[PDB]
C-alpha cells in the first residue's frame, strides 16, 4: 500500500485506495454523441463523470491507478432484458416437419401419396407453454390450406399433431380398445403424434425443449423423429359406444369387437386393418412409455420437463478497454471475439400458475358454439385440441443484480470505455434493455 | 493499525477500530428542526446520536476517524419506494397520437379530411398491463367526443386503437378472408392499429415499453410510427357469415366472396376496394410478423415482452458531507450534481398473475347488458375491446435491502450529514418513503 | 506474492494475480470434436479460449499458475436441470404391491383366495401430488383387468387403494357408524387402504415420500406395510341412510343398527360380521391416528408432509483434471469415483397452488355423466376417487446459481479439462441441461 | 502458513492449505454398518472418503490438520425437513378445554350443571389455517357425543367454539340488536367463543399461536382463558326479522324489541334475561376490541397474526467429534447436551393463497343439501361454521441452504464423525429428511 495507492485524475487531486468508476448507458451526453448507431448490448460510455468536459474531450483524459501496483476491481453488474418466449434469434419461431402435400389416384388404379418437409414459422411473441403448442398445430393446418386440401388431401390424414394426453388410458387389455369410447382428455406432457410417411425435425430449433423431448446424447448435431422411429405405440382405437349400447336384445356375441372407424362428419381414423384395434396414428409418449425400452424411442431419447424459456442460455460480459484480458484470451478488436470477464445466465425464468381453465372449457364445447382456429376438428378425438394442462408456465423477464468476481485491470483507464454483452454464439443481444456496471479498483500486489 | 485506530468524539472516550454511524430520516428531533421543507429523497440528518445536544449544536461537533490513516466505510442501505405504474414524472401518463379531428364535404364535391397530433394524458394511478391499454384507448375516445364527432367524424373512422390480438388467424389463404367471420379474440402481445393518415409517437413516453414495441436501435431520439410505416399487414376482412349460410339452395357460384362490410348499427369497416378482401385498418403485430422482414417494420423495430414498470431505471446515492468524492467527480454544492457513491435499481418489480377473467367476460356480453366506457363499440369486431390476456402483470413496490461496497471517507465527519437519492436524469424522487444508511468505517492504509 | 504471482500461457504474455478460466459445455468447436458421445453431466471442455488453435492442439498447451506458490481458485457454478417428478432413475415409477389375483371355489366347497406381489409401473412424466396417486390407483386397476377379474375377482374385493380422507369423521361413538351415510370426502394426507391378505412395499421406491409415510428409523433396508400391520383402524361402515329415513311410522326399535352393506350396482363392503359395524377395509391414516400409539403403526412409522420431488437429493461436482484431490480422496480414472470438490442439492423445488377444482367436481358427478379411468367405481364411497386436496404441489426445475468455496488447484492446468456431475449413488445424471463453471485462481501460500 | 499448512492423511500424500471434508448421511456403506438404529437427526458418518477401507477400519485412520497451527473450518450446511402443521412433538395436536359434561334436574327442583376439563386431540396431519380450527371444533363435538348429550346436554349449550367473525357488525346502537337478523359472516381473525362456566387452556399447546391469541407477557407459565375473563363483549342477539317484517298493519309500538330467541329446530340462544338484548355467549375478539381496554382481556393479552407453523422454532447443530467446543460449553457424551456449533431456524415457512371458496359456499347451503361433520348446526348463526377467510396459509417445508460461520476445530479429525441436530428443548427431531455438512478447514494462527 504505502506509496502504491494513489488513484489520480487530471488536476482533480489524489484519491487513495479503492474508489468507484461507473459504466452506464443511460448517460445523456453520451447517447447523442457516441453510441447513436449502437444498442444496449454493445455501447460506449464516458467513464469520466466530470461535468465540464466534452464527451470527446473526456475520451482523452484518463484515470490512473498507481503505477507501482497491480490493481484489481470488483465488478458488480445489473442486467435487465425482455426477450420473448418465441422469436427468430433464439430459434424458437421455426421448426421443420414433414407433412402430406398431395393425394391423387395414380395413372393405373393404384394411388400416390407424396410427402415433403416444410418449415413453419410462428408469429413472434411471448407465449404460454400450451398456446405455443397450439400455435404450432395451427401453423401445420395453415399450411394444409395453402396446399394440402387443394390437392386431394383430407384432414382425415393430416400427418403431424402436437397434443398432450396419454392416448391409452381407457384401454382394455382384452378388448384391445379404449373402452370408454373417448381418449380420456387429461394432460400428461407435450407429445408428438405422427402418421405414416411423415415426421418432424428440430435440428434447428429449441422448441424441442419446450415440448420436453430431449435427445439422450445431445452433442449429436441433428434431431429427426419420424414415423418409423415411433414404433410400438400406435394410438389404440376408441370402442364403438353406440354399437355396444344399441346391442343387448338378442352364438350370441356382442357389439364389442366394433372399434369406431370415423366420427361425426365421418373423419377416417385410418385403422391399420378392418380387423386390428390399433389406428395408424403413432404417439411419442406412447412409444417412450409403452414400447420396448431397449429398442423403442425410450432408448435414444429422454422424457423430461417442458421449460418455456426453451433453455437457460448464458451471456458474456467484456470490458476490453478497461480490464486485463483473462488467461488465454487473445486481445483483439473484433467485437465478436473480445475477451470475457464475466459469465451469467440470460435473465429469464419460468413462473408457474394453476389452471382453472382446465375443465371450464369441457363445459362449453359440450354446449355447441363457434370454434377457434385451434379446434378445427372438435368432433375428432384426435385432431381435437390438446387438453390444457393444469399449471401452465410462462417465460418471464427479470432484472438480474449479479456480481462477477474481482478482476485485474489496466492502470490507465481510458476516458471512454466500451461495454459489450454477448451470447453463447457470440453476438450482441437485441433484447437488452439495461446494462449497468460498477467497478471498485483496489490494490492487489506490487511491481 | 497500532496508533492509527482511534475513532474519537467530544469527551465521550476513545473507541477503537470499526464502529457504526447512522444515517436516518425518521429521527424525531431532526425533522422538526432541519428538513422541514425537504423530502425523503433529499434530507439532513444529525449523525451525532447523543441525547444531550441540540440538533443545531450537534451540527458543530464531529466524529474524528484517526488522522494517521486513510479510512473507509461499508455502506449498507435500505431503500423503499411506492411509485405508481403510470405518472407524470416517469413520463408514463402522456403520449402523442395523431387522429382524425374533422370531416366535412369540401367546397366543390370532393371531401376534406384533416388530421392533427394531440397529446392525451392518463389519470395518474397504478395499473395493470391491460387496464393501462384500455385507459389509453379511452383517452383516444374521450377526445373524439370533445372534438371529433362534432365535426363530421364517425366512430366508423377513429384513427388509433391499441388492441392485442392477431388479426388474421382465421384467415384462409384462398378466400382471402377471416372465414369464421370473427377475428379470433385471443390475446397475443399489445399492438397498435392505425388508419390512413394517422399514427402515434412515443418520443416522450415510456409507455412504449409497456406495449412492448421497442425501437431496434434506441439511442435515436424520436419514436414515430405512422400508417405509411405499417406496410403490408392491413387487417383482412371478416367473411360474411350469413350471406354464406343463407346461401346453398340454388354458373352456380357461392356467397363466399362477400366480405362483410359493416356491423350491426352499420359501422363501416372501410375496405380498400368494393373488391379487395383487406380492410384499410393496419396492425403493427401483423406488419412485424407477416410483412416483408427486410423492409417492413420488422426491420427498424423489435417485438418484445411488455413490463408494466415501463423500464427498470436506477437511482444514485450521494453522501457529499461524509464520503470522499469518487475518482473523476468534481466536488460541488449543486444538489443535482453531487458526487455519487452508489447506484441501485429503483425498487420496482412486476408480479404476474393468472387471469380467469379471460373468458368469464365472453359469457356476459354474449348475454347483452350495459357497457363500460371501454367497450363503446361492442358490435364492431375491431373497435371492440381488446381481449384480456391470461397472465397480467402489475407494478409492485418493494423494500430493497441493498449493499454498496466499502468507500473511502473523510476523517472529520460533520455532526450533520446530508443524504440524497437521485434518478437517472438527476433530480430528487418524490416516490421515496424511506431511506436508511448504515456506515461502518474501518482503517484502510496509512498516511 | 512478489515473484510468486505470474500466471503464464504460451507466448501470450504474463498475467498477474487472480484471473479467470472458464469451464463451458455449449462451446461450439468442442462439441463436434470431443464430447460427441457424452452428455451434459460428464463432458470435456477446452479451457484454452484462444481462437487460433485446434481443440486437439489446445489440449496440449497449458495454463501455468506460478510454481513458487500453492494456488487456489474460487469455483462458482451454474447448474440447471429438468428432471421430471416420476421416472425410472430416481425410482419414482415403480412400486410393489400385493393384490388379489385369483378367486375360485376350491375342490370341496370351501374357497380359495390366492394373492401375489406385482410390480406396477407408471408412465414417465412430471405430475401433481394427486394425479400421481391416481396414476398409481389406475395402475392397480389396469392389472386387475389383465388378470384379476378374469379369474373370479370382483372389484368388490380389489386389495389396495391410495385415497386421502379421514375415513371416520362422521362416526358416532354409540351407533358405531358413520352416521351421515357417506365418508366425508375431504382431503387429509395421502393414505393407504388395504384389505385382508395384502399390502404394499416401497423397499425400492421414493414414491413412499410422495405419500408422506416415512419409516420411523430409515436406515433399515426394507419397507413393507401389510394388512396385519394396520391394526385397529378398519374403516367403519356407512349407516343405512334410507332404512333409517324410511322408518319412523311404527319394543319399537329404529332402523339405525342397519349398516349399509353394498352400493348401487351392489358392490360388497365386505363387513367382518353380519353384526359388527366395521368393514374389513383398513386405513393407514386411521391406524396411525386412532389405534394404540404404543403398538400400532404410529409406533414404527411417521406421518409427515408429502413433497412431490420425492426427496431432496444432492449431486457432486468433480474437476479431476484441474483441482487437487480433497483430503482423503484417492486419485483415479474411474468416472464413478473421481474426487469431489463440491456438493449441492439437485435443482428441484416444489411450488404450491390453491385448488379451486377441489369442490367444482362435487358438482358434476352429482349430475351424472361419463367417467375417467380414475373413477371406475363412482358409486362406491370407497373405491371412489380420493378427493382432490386444496393446495397441490408440483415438482419444478430451477436454475441454481450456486457457489462452492475456494479450492486448491494444480499449477499446470491442462488445455482440456473434464467436468463431471454425479448423484448420491455416483452416476451421471441424464436430466442435466446445463453445467457452467467459473474458476478464479489466486495465490494461497508459498513453496 | 509456511510449515504450518500440511493437511495429512495415511500415505495418501501432503495436501496444502484449506481443503474439504464431507459430512453426509446417504453414504451407502455407512448406513448398513453404523447408523442402522439411528435417524437423520443423529447419525454417524465416515468422513474418510477412501474407497479401499472398511467403515470400521476407516474409523481408525485420521485426517491430521497440521499440529503447529490452530485451525478453523467453514461449515456450510443443507438442512431439509418435512414436519407437518399439527403433530404430537411440537405440541400442536392437543389442547385442554373445559366443557359441559352433565345436565340433570337436581334432587329438589333446582338444577345441576357440572363441567370438566378434557383434553382433545387432533388426527396428525398438515393443515390449513382454517381446517385446523374446524378440526378443533369437531374434536369438541366428537366429545359431546361420547358424553355430553347422553347426559342431558343439549347442543343448545355446548360451551366452546372457535369461530372467526366479528359478532357485532350489524349491531344498532339503540335497538341493542344485530338488526339484519344475521351475524354478518365475514372472517376477521380466529376467535374463541365461550359460555358460562367454561373456557379453554393452552398451557401446553402452540395451537394458541395458530389462533393468534398471544399472552401479553409470555414468560408466564400457564395459559387459561375462561368465561369470567371475557368480560364485556357477549355476543349481542340477532333481531327478530319476521316479527318485525310481519308487523306494520296496526301506543302503536313496533315488533323491533323482539330479539330472536331460537332458530329453526328451536336451538336456544341462551339470552341472559327475557329482557336484555345480549346472549350469554361471549367472544374473545369482542372483548379485546370492545370491552374496557384497561381492564378487559385487551389488557393481559395481545391480538396478532395467525401463522400456521405455530411458531418459528430453531435447531442446533453439533459436531462433537470434529470441532472444538465453543466458549462455555462443557464437553460430554450425553447426546442431549453436546456442544453447539450452529443455530438455525427449523425449515418451515407459511405460504399464503387467495380464497375463492370464501363465498362459493354461501351459495350452496342456501340451496339445502347434506352436511359435513363441520356444520352440524347449519341453522344456528352461532354454532354454525366459521366463515372461511380469504387468504389461507399453509405450513410448507423447504430446503434450507444455510451457512454457519467459520469454527475452530481439532487437528486430529477422527475417521468417523457424529452429526447431531437438536431442537430448542434438546432432542433429536424425527422430521429431518436430510442433513448435509461441508467443512473447509484453513489455518487461523500459530502454536
Amino acid at each position: 500500500t504505502g506509496g502504491r495507492n494513489s488513484i489520480r485524475y487530471s488536476e482533480l487531486a489524489p484519491l487513495f485506495d479503492t474508489t468507484r468508476v461507473y459504466l452506464v448507458d443511460n448517460k445523456s451526453t453520451d447517447v447523442a454523441s457516441l453510441n447513436y448507431q449502437n444498442d444496449h448490448s454493445n455501447f460506449l460510455t464516458t467513464v469520466i463523470q466530470n461535468n465540464d468536459y466534452s464527451p470527446g474531450e473526456a475520451s482523452t483524459q484518463t484515470i490512473n491507478l498507481d503505477d507501482r501496483s497491480h490493481w484489481g476491481g470488483d465488478l458488480k453488474t445489473i442486467l435487465h432484458t425482455n426477450m420473448p418466449n418465441v422469436n427468430e434469434f433464439m430459434f424458437t419461431n421455426k421448426f421443420k416437419a414433414r407433412v402430406m402435400v398431395s393425394r391423387s389416384l395414380t395413372k393405373d388404379k393404384q394411388v400416390e401419396l407424396k410427402y415433403e418437409w416444410v418449415e413453419f414459422t410462428l408469429p413472434e411473441g411471448n407465449y404460454s407453454e400450451t398456446m405455443t403448442i397450439d400455435l404450432m398445430n395451427n401453423a401445420i393446418v395453415e399450411h394444409y390450406l395453402k396446399v394440402g386440401r387443394q390437392n386431394g388431401v383430407l384432414e382425415s390424414d393430416i400427418g403431424v399433431k402436437f397434443d398432450t394426453r396419454n392416448f391409452r388410458l381407457g384401454f382394455d387389455p382384452v378388448t384391445g380398445l379404449v373402452m370408454p369410447g373417448v381418449y380420456t382428455n387429461e394432460a400428461f406432457h407435450p407429445d408428438i403424434i405422427l402418421l405414416p410417411g411423415c415426421g418432424v425435425d428440430f435440428t434447428h430449433s429449441r422448441l424441442s425443449n419446450l415440448l420436453g423431448i430431449r435427445k439422450r446424447q445431445p452433442f449429436q448435431e441433428g434431431f429427426r423423429i419420424t414415423y418409423d422411429d415411433l414404433e410400438g405405440g400406435n394410438i389404440p382405437a376408441l370402442l364403438d359406444v353406440d354399437a355396444y349400447q344399441a346391442s343387448l336384445k338378442d352364438p350370441q356375441k356382442k357389439p364389442v369387437i366394433k372399434p369406431l372407424t370415423e366420427d361425426s362428419k365421418k373423419r377416417s381414423y385410418n385403422l391399420i386393418s378392418n380387423d386390428s384395434t390399433f389406428t395408424q396414428y403413432r404417439s411419442w409418449y406412447l412409444a417412450y412409455n409403452y414400447g420396448d425400452p431397449q429398442t423403442g424411442i425410450r432408448s435414444w431419447t429422454l422424457l423430461c420437463t417442458p421449460d418455456v424459456t426453451c433453455g437457460s442460455e448464458q451471456v458474456y460480459w467484456s470490458l476490453p478497454d478497461m480490464m486485463q484480458d483473462p488467461v488465454t484470451f487473445r486481445s483483439t478488436s473484433q467485437i465478436s471475439n473480445f475477451p470475457v470477464v464475466g459469465a451469467e445466465l440470460l435473465p429469464v425464468h419460468s413462473k408457474s400458475f394453476y389452471n382453472d381453465q382446465a375443465v371450464y372449457s369441457q363445459l362449453i364445447r359440450q354446449f355447441t358454439s363457434l370454434t377457434h382456429v385451434f379446434n378445427r376438428f372438435p368432433e375428432n378425438q384426435i385432431l381435437a385440441r390438446p387438453p390444457a394442462p393444469t399449471i401452465t408456465t410462462v417465460s418471464e423477464n427479470v432484472p438480474a443484480l449479479t456480481d462477477h468476481g474481482t478482476l485485474p485491470l489496466r492502470n490507465s483507464i481510458g476516458g471512454v470505455q466500451r461495454v459489450t454483452i454477448t451470447d453463447a454464439r457470440r453476438r450482441t443481444c437485441p433484447y437488452v434493455y439495461k446494462a449497468l456496471g460498477i467497478v471498485s479498483p483496489r490494490v492487489l500486489s506490487s511491481r
